[PDB]
């Protein structure tokens, strides 16, 4: 019953949890050289969660081509991560092109940027679950 299902999740739930503290700095409100400094430095844990992940020393390795061929789709999920920055920034102190009212920083952008991140948060969860139902095929 057990299965690697709960290893393979075993490293998502921190390597998402990164997401969770990020937006505390990226969403939330937090003008500031460490809330840039947050977003790059995410980059930083996905290039070390390859070794990460690989370093906890499989039985066979049979999740080469389910992590290797991952990390092609996860990269296109942290890419758009960083370019989404663009939005709350143009606001922000970046080429200010005035859209929505309020001002400040860059929590305006927000509002349109919500339209996109509704879609982002998808993403996340939709690798997520995708990989975790392969082997939740039935079994009955």
């Amino acid at each position: 019953r057990r299965k690697p299902l709960f290893y393979t999740i075993n490293l998502i739930i921190p390597c998402v949890l990164i997401t969770s503290l990020a937006i505390l700095v990226f969403y939330l409100p937090s003008d500031c050289g460490e809330k840039m400094t947050l977003c790059i430095s995410v980059l930083l844990a996905l290039t070390v969660f390859l070794l990460l992940i690989s370093k906890i020393v499989p039985p066979t390795s049979l999740d080469v081509p389910l992590v290797g061929k991952y990390l092609m789709f996860t990269m296109v999920l942290v890419t758009f991560s960083i370019v989404t920055s663009v939005c709350v920034l143009n606001v922000h102190h970046r080429s200010p092109t005035t859209h929505t009212p309020r001002g400040g920083g860059g929590y305006v952008a927000m509002v349109i940027d919500r339209l996109f991140l509704w879609i982002f948060v998808f993403v996340c969860v939709f690798g997520t679950i995708g990989m975790f139902l392969q082997p939740l095929f039935q079994n009955y």
